[PDB]
């Protein structure tokens, strides 16, 4: 897990990104086919697809609202090593039942910190913070077999 003091500062940059939930969701899904083109390819339905075409997606908002709620209980937990444990070891389940594995998501924890800045600059120590969260997540789809 993180400290409590870690995720204060994760929380607290968080914050603003989620305040507008749908349409910054919508974006970080966006910013990650961007950056990562290979990511959409595990998504059933947006294989093939081109950016525009997820953009204009009638499916968009299921995909990127489910990522968001997730995270924000990532976010809410961080600090309870406990929670951390089954939610860590559901989530990493999941995943690599999709095909998706711990590289996916060094490229999440790459992109991450820039996203969040892009909504409002994190406090110091904010950016370690996350990394240090999608730390453990890599490290769950690893024990994963992924
Ligand atoms: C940023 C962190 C992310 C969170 C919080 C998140 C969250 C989730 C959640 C909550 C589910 C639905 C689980 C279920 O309903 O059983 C899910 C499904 C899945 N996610 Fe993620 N995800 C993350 C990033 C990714 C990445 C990086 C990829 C692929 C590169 C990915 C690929 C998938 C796929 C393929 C599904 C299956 C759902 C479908 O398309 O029908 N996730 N994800």
């Amino acid at each position: 897990s993180l400290s409590a003091a870690e995720a204060d500062l994760a929380g607290k940059s968080w914050a603003p990104v989620f305040a507008n939930k749908n349409a910054n969701g919508l974006d970080f899904l966006v910013a990650l086919f961007e950056k990562f083109p290979d990511s959409a390819n595990f998504f059933a339905d947006f294989k093939g697809k081109s950016v525009a075409d997820i953009k204009a997606s009638p499916k968009l908002r299921d995909v990127s609202s489910r990522i968001f709620t997730r995270l924000n209980e990532f976010v809410n937990n961080a600090a309870n090593a406990g929670k951390m444990s089954a939610m860590l070891s559901q989530f990493a389940k999941e995943h690599v039942g999709f095909g998706v594995g711990s590289a996916q998501f060094e490229n999440v924890r790459s992109m991450f910190p820039g996203f969040v800045a892009s909504v409002a600059a994190p406090p110091a120590g904010a950016d370690a913070a996350w990394t240090k969260l999608f730390g453990l997540i890599i490290d769950a789809l690893k024990a994963a077999g992924a």
